[PDB]
């Protein structure tokens, strides 16, 4: 009935797979740090493939909506997600009722193909006060948790200033702005998004 949470074992090619595209898309983000901490490589401590029958259901009869409104291409997309209602997320699946009216492009679930993106959201917006224990955006001890979602994205409109939107523009099913730098995907329908892998992982102090 709920959610099944499966481990991967490091030696399988889907491991590696979502591992290997976490670390790649690290980039500098011209923070010094401050959101998501200083690191230049992540130690992921384990990767959970998130199963849940509804979900998958309510996530394939959307798409296959999509696909009839946008020619036969739901344009799926695999996506990093952070914020601090993962464990929430994986359990009931993306909820726009719970997306924030005043978000840059609207109220809708946000979305990185670069993952120390969405590692600035982990503790909220800003990175907002670091980790629990110890307050700290850029803790070295805490375990933190990250998405990597199928994102049927449709026909993306591209936004490129501000306009804090209900919906995605008539006739699309998305929308990218590209903020300052770097892309952000977002959808307004929690079905749009099924939050596939579930990663548990640290970031890294630099070496010396
Ligand atoms: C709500 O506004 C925010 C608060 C903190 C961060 Cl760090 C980002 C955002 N907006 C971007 C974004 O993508 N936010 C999502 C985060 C998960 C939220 N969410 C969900 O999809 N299912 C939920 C179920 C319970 C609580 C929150 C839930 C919806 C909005
Ligand atoms: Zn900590």
């Amino acid at each position: 009935q709920g959610t099944i949470l499966l481990d991967l074992a490091p030696e399988d090619k889907e491991y590696q797979s979502v591992e290997e595209e976490m670390q790649s898309t690290i980039r500098e983000h011209r923070d010094g740090g401050n959101a998501g901490g200083i690191f230049n490589r992540y130690n992921v401590i384990r990767i959970q493939k998130v199963v849940n029958k509804k979900l998958r259901e309510r996530f394939c009869h959307r798409q296959k909506e999509v696909s009839e409104e946008n020619h036969n291409h739901h344009n799926e997309r695999m996506l990093f997600h952070g914020s601090p209602f993962i464990n929430a997320i994986i359990h009931k699946g993306f909820d726009e009722r719970h997306a924030y009216i005043g978000g840059m492009f609207g109220a809708g679930i946000y979305f990185a193909e670069n993952s120390s993106k969405s590692n600035q959201y982990v503790y909220g917006i800003g990175g907002g006060t670091g980790c629990p224990t110890h307050k700290d955006r850029s803790c070295y001890i805490c375990h933190r948790q990250m998405l990597f979602c199928r994102v049927t994205l449709g026909k993306s409109f591209l936004q490129f200033s501000t306009m804090k939107m209900a919906h995605a523009p008539p006739g699309h099913h998305s929308v990218i702005g590209r903020p300052s730098a770097y892309a952000e995907y977002v959808i307004y329908r929690g079905e749009q998004a099924y939050p596939e892998y579930l990663i548990t992982y640290q970031i890294m102090k630099p070496e010396h």
